[PDB]
């Protein structure tokens, strides 16, 4: 991959010519990294780490020299200043031609007013004035963006060799160091922080160049026009403090609506987890009731704020006016005269001025004050503690002997317990030392002071070579399996070979479709605990070492694989070697050479296996303690009448803007044409005066419409496609996951409520500018017309050009940019057993070459915008020489106000065309988030809440039910769930369900509530179920569901939304819960603020409120969803007791997964696979030897079936022979 930048002639290098053919392929296909550019080798993350440690350690050593604090900024100064200051040098001689060239303007507009016909030497000097104005634009216009580019560059470098260095740093950090500090903060800072660095860069030459233009400027003006020149400058400095003012109440704002954006969010992401329960129980038009309440109370914070931002929006378009429009009126009553020259220098001028001073120093002021906050934080966390060296690499001659003497450390030096006490014990190769103790007892501890990680605070601890050991938690850095096993190291076929048929990982190899080069994420979501211990085992045992350190290995597996593991790892091979091992398995401690019984940080026991047995203690005692999306985005807003009238108010305040020079040219000429007589000074005033505050007026007028309709098309479509999606079907639920449909909610809508409506605002201003300065180019001189379809014709074909290449470099920037946070988030999870090694090296150049490939997008991205850049910067100075030229040789028919206008307005065309430009391709980016948003709009609507034929209120009455030929169907063309049910449910009566997991069980309930639609009769009451809305179904249905759920909010809405009850009520029925006590407590009585579904509450607890809520709605049909599945036996016995003793007059259906509960039933479906194969009295059932339910009790066993029958034949006695 050759780097053409290698070889570029200066020429082609301004120019950006040689990414022609990065270009080419960009527009004949797709690209990948394949196609990138590999980078200058000056510009590798390793030279330029290498670079600022040199520096670094030198200025801390003089820090350590002068007895005060060290300083990053002085660091980094002294290292870039040497090679940043040219680029000063030419920004510095860039900024003097663009101050210089209104004075050309001057000049060549006092050629024209002037004029004389037969005069030749006059023309002359105009032409050689209109072409050094040429090169004037020229320089403006084209070397820019290569010190640009130099400028982005060396951010670019900074940047990584910040990247690099905070790396280094993390990996060598301190035990106590991680303590204080997490791996949250140390990879966010990295993520966010340092990329102040590729910002602040690009206005820092603006500090010194900011002033120096501001005084130059204000000379030049003071000798042109006169005493207005303080006016206009004391009118645009006053901007300033309103900017900051309003920046700092749009701020405050933001934060104010933060909370309720991030409370919306929060019960969003509420309903949707629990959608399935909140379906059930018909509370979802409460639960829209406050979503709208909530939006309302957002939307008004940020209609305030969209508000705000469009004034400061029309107050920036209409500062060059009102500035204009001041100096001027203070340069007439003074009494001067107005001339077609000093009119367009002074406007000219405050152009170029005020576009320094408000849109480069304060962003240059603050980007610098956050880039100082950036740098203040990095050397905070650069200065923590490092761990101390031990024995530098390797000076010992082999020493293969392992020795703790009086051995005593501390894990914090604050405590009072030392964890380890007095350790005594050597270790020689061949001996298989083992150690056991209680849990926690410092095993861990023990086995991560041997590998050096602990200080030790007394005693003597001497071990050598290179060692190889496995932490408690496994750890498999991101990326091919291969690579994890190998380390790094050189691969060895046999090797491999070996080690892979010892650790039985050819079954995981089969599993696996990649096989050995299976490719493995971060914290190994593609592979399990036990896979990533056998992985673990297998690199270590593959390093081939001497001293071997295991933390509990074999936990976390079965018993094949771990006697597998053991005896044909160790028994004939680490036999050999120095081997400390524990573990909690007692039964491997027979082959053990030595045991040691470790606890409370000393030592107990150390001998032989029989010896411990002839001891008599007793291990295991020990063990135990397009465009359709704009005109549907548009049309959201308000009708077309709006947008006509919002269209017209824009053509007005753009021909506005533009009459008020207009005026100024004729005002001009007019004076011009004269001779004392005096021009009327009043009429010119005041119509100047009204264009102005007409401009004014428009522009406010304008944005805030435009934010108004934007955020009521954002209001009206979030409302429309909520209330679409709560009436979704549980398919649209199931198949799209959270994250996903939370997505949309919490990015898409954000974007159409806080940037879509500036970022069209400006840049429809932007277009409205550029199309106006261009409309006046053409008025002033019809000829332009011509080339101007060449110029749109190239300009089109340029931006679909540029386009068709950019987005591919902007999403693979994108995914670049990740690989290297997982790389540092991985290896500092692992960084005891990275540290346990001696390589280190290995793991720097891996994140070297992650950082340059980063490095290598974040060019191709730079160079591609700078290429963009410099070709519409040549078609606008080719726009503007050509104006000037026709203006000078069409001379003899125009007049100097005239052309002054016209050449001040295409000067002022740069930067305008680029910004218009740049924000249309954002806008047409960005339009996206709506374009989901209105896909969401129109999903699929179940039945309507409420039918034609409303049920009548007192059924149901008995509560019969019939199943004819039921079948339930998850999704149209899936499989057939339920297979022609057929059965009589009779009025108070309890049903019981067995089977298997298998059969269906929620099947039966989702056909009931009709989460899908089923297929079949079903008949309640004699009343067709499909004929009944939801809403008059489901409210007289109760369910105790799989998993209760508790929601956000008061136990009074959280138990009654609808609020049809009393507080007498429900403290009588809380009563009979008995929670009544449990909740009497609260700092509210009963609106006490709950938890994330009662986080501080039981699954028992839960339960109760759920019974509670159905001994409420008090429906005669209630089902019940396996009351119990992990929950205590005393509030089992309590949930089934007060099943059974509130609900004699009540028709319960129950599934479960034992049948101990349900034995008692008087009846029972038999199900199979959607298949009813029984139907009787359970005793009867398990009369029949052959029937599926005796074979299902009989599973179990004897004695319980034993009991299942007692129960099952007294209840058949006492019901059927009373
Ligand atoms: N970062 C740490 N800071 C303080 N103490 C630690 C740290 N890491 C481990 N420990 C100590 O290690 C013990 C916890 O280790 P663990 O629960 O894994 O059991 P163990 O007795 O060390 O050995 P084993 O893992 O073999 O069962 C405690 O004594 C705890 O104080
Ligand atoms: N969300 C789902 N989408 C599609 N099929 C599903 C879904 N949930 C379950 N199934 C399938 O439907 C059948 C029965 O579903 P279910 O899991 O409810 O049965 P069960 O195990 O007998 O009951 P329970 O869920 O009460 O334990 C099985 O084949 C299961 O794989
Ligand atoms: O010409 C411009 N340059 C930079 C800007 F941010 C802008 O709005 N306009
Ligand atoms: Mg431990
Ligand atoms: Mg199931």
């Amino acid at each position: 991959k050759p780097n053409p930048l290698q070889d570029a002639n200066l020429c082609s290098r301004v120019f950006f010519w040689w990414l022609n053919p990065l270009f080419k392929i960009g527009h004949k296909r797709r690209l990948e990294e394949d196609d990138m550019y590999s980078v200058l080798p000056e510009d590798r993350s390793q030279h330029l780490g290498e670079e600022l440690q040199g520096f670094w350690d030198k200025e801390v050593l003089r820090a350590e020299n002068d007895a005060q604090k060290p300083s990053l900024t002085r660091a980094i100064i002294k290292c870039y200043w040497k090679s940043y200051l040219v680029l000063g040098i030419f920004t510095l001689i860039e900024e003097s031609a663009k101050v210089i060239q209104p004075i050309f303007l001057g000049k060549i507009i006092n050629y024209f007013e002037n004029y004389d016909p037969m005069d030749s030497v006059a023309l002359n000097t105009a032409y050689a004035y209109a072409t050094v104005l040429t090169f004037c634009t020229l320089i403006l216009a084209i070397l820019h963006h290569l010190y640009f580019y130099h400028v982005q560059c060396a951010g670019m470098r900074l940047r990584v060799a910040m990247c690099h260095m905070i790396y280094r740093k993390a990996l060598r950090l301190s035990n106590m160091a991680m303590g204080k500090t997490t791996t949250g903060q140390i990879v966010n800072l990295l993520s966010n922080d340092v990329n102040k660095f590729d910002q602040v860069t690009v206005f820092l030459h603006f500090l010194w160049a900011g002033p120096l233009q501001a005084i130059a400027v204000t000379a030049l003006l003071w000798m042109e026009i006169g005493i207005s020149c303080l006016a206009g400058m004391a009118v645009l400095i006053i901007l300033l403090p309103l900017q900051s003012c309003f920046g700092k109440l749009f701020s405050s704002l933001r934060s104010k609506t933060a909370t309720f954006t991030d409370a919306r969010i929060r019960t969003m992401n509420e309903v949707i987890t629990g959608i399935r329960i909140i379906k059930m129980y018909a509370w979802e038009k409460s639960f829209s009731n406050l979503i709208t309440n909530l939006r309302k109370k957002e939307i008004s914070k940020i209609l305030r704020s969209s508000c705000l931002r469009g004034m400061n929006l029309a107050s920036f378009f209409s500062a060059s006016k009102i500035i204009v429009f001041v100096t001027f009126t203070t340069y007439v009553l003074l009494g001067s005269v107005i001339t077609a020259s000093r009119v367009f220098v002074a406007v000219t001028l405050y152009g170029a001025v005020r576009l320094t001073v408000t849109l480069f120093f304060p962003s240059a002021i603050e980007r610098v004050s956050e880039a100082i906050v950036s740098i203040r934080r990095i050397q905070t966390f650069l200065l923590l503690d490092e761990i101390s060296q031990r024995n530098r690499q390797l000076p010992s001659d082999g020493k293969k002997m392992v020795h703790v003497q009086d051995f005593t450390a501390f894990w914090d030096k604050a405590s009072e317990t030392p964890t380890l006490q007095g350790l005594s014990f050597t270790v020689r190769p061949g001996e298989l030392l083992a150690v056991v103790g209680p849990v926690g007892a410092g095993k861990s501890s023990l086995l991560s002071a041997v590998l050096g990680e602990l200080a030790p605070s007394h005693g003597l601890v001497s071990v050598h070579g290179r060692i190889a050991y496995v932490s408690q938690q496994p750890w498999v850095f991101s990326g091919t399996l291969r690579s994890n096993i190998l380390f790094g190291k050189k691969y060895e076929k046999e090797r491999y070979e070996k080690v892979i048929k010892a650790c039985a990982l050819k079954k995981d190899l089969q599993l696996l479709e990649d096989g050995d080069l299976t490719v493995i994420g971060d914290r190994g979501t593609t592979l399990s605990g036990g896979q990533k211990a056998r992985v673990n085992l297998a690199r270590a045992v593959y390093q081939d070492a001497d001293i071997y350190l295991l933390d509990d290995p074999l936990s976390a597996v079965d018993a094949e694989v771990s006697r597998h593991l053991f005896e044909l790892c160790i028994c004939q091979i680490l036999h050999e070697k120095i081997t400390i091992l524990v573990t909690h398995q007692l039964q491997y401690l027979k082959a053990a050479s030595q045991i040691l019984i470790l606890k409370d940080g000393k030592m107990v026991q150390k001998g032989t296996y029989t010896e411990f047995l002839k001891s008599g203690i007793d291990f295991g005692s020990l063990l135990k303690k397009g465009f359709q999306a704009y005109k549907n985005y548009f049309r959201a807003g308000a009708h077309w009448i709006v947008f006509i009238f919002l269209i017209l108010l824009n053509t007005a305040a753009q021909v506005a803007y533009v009459l008020q020079d207009w005026w100024l040219s004729y005002w001009a000429n007019k004076q011009s044409m004269l001779n004392t007589e005096k021009l009327d000074l009043n009429w010119y005033l005041g119509i100047y005066s009204g264009l102005t505050v007409a401009t004014v007026l428009f522009g406010i007028a304008r944005s805030l419409l435009v934010f108004y309709v934007l955020v009521n098309s954002s209001q009206t479509l979030h409302n429309k496609m909520f209330e679409s999606i709560l009436k979704a079907p549980v398919l649209f639920f199931d198949r799209n996951p959270i994250g996903r449909i939370l997505n949309r909610f919490s990015k898409d809508i954000g974007h159409l409520d806080d940037l879509l409506p500036l970022t069209f605002l400006d840049f429809i201003q932007t277009l409205l500018q550029v199309v106006g300065v261009v409309s006046v180019a053409v008025a002033v001189i019809p000829w332009i017309a011509i080339p101007l379809v060449p110029l749109g014709i190239i300009f089109i074909f340029l931006r679909r050009y540029f386009l068709e290449t950019s987005r591919d470099v902007k999403r693979l920037e994108s995914t670049t940019r990740s690989p290297v946070f997982s790389h540092l988030s991985s290896s500092l999870q692992g960084l005891w057993t990275i540290r346990a090694y001696k390589a280190e090296e290995r793991c720097q150049e891996l994140f070297d070459a992650h950082q340059d490939l980063h490095s290598e997008a974040w060019f191709l991205f730079l160079t591609t915008s700078r290429w963009f850049a410099v070709r519409l910067d040549a078609i606008c100075a080719m726009f503007v020489i050509i104006v000037a030229f026709g203006s000078l040789i069409l001379a003899k028919t125009l007049d100097a106000g005239q052309v002054g206008l016209a050449l001040s307005y295409a000067l002022t065309l740069m930067g305008m065309f680029q910004w218009c430009v740049r924000q249309s391709a954002e806008v047409e980016n960005m339009m996206i988030s709506v374009e989901r948003v209105i896909e969401y709009t129109d999903l699929e609507k179940e039945a309507p809440w409420e039918y034609q034929k409303r049920p009548p209120p007192a059924w149901p009455h008995e509560g019969v039910i019939i199943f004819d030929n039921v079948n339930f169907m998850y999704s149209p063309g899936g499989p057939l769930v339920l297979k022609h049910l057929t059965a009589l449910i009779k009025s108070q009566e309890k049903v019981g369900i067995v089977g298997r997991t298998g059969a269906g069980k929620s099947s039966l309930i989702s056909a009931l509530f009709r989460l899908s639609e089923p297929e079949g009769k079903i008949w309640i009451d004699k009343i067709l179920t499909t004929e009944i809305g939801l809403h008059d179904l489901r409210k007289k249905m109760s369910i105790i569901p799989q998993e209760p759920v508790l929601f956000t909010g008061t136990m009074r809405k959280n138990l009654d939304p609808f609020n049809e009850h009393t507080d007498e009520e429900l403290w009588n029925a809380l009563q009979e819960v008995q929670l009544k006590e449990t909740i009497e407590d609260l700092p509210g009585k009963m609106d006490t603020e709950l938890a994330e579904s009662g986080s501080n509450f039981s699954v028992g607890q839960r339960q109760l409120v759920c019974l509670a809520r159905a001994i409420l709605r008090k429906n005669q049909i209630l089902i019940i969803d396996q009351a119990t599945a992990n929950v205590d036996p005393r509030t089992d016995e309590l949930i089934q007791k007060k099943i059974r003793e509130k609900f004699a007059h009540c028709t319960v259906l129950t599934i479960a997964h034992r049948l101990n509960t349900i034995i008692d039933s008087d009846k029972i479906m038999v199900l199979d696979s959607g298949r009813l194969k029984e139907y009787d009295e359970p005793y009867v059932l398990l009369q029949n030897k052959e029937s599926l339910f005796y074979k299902m009790v009989q599973q179990l066993g004897k004695a319980e079936a034993a009991a299942l029958t007692e129960t099952a034949k007294q209840v058949y006695f006492k019901r059927n022979y009373p």
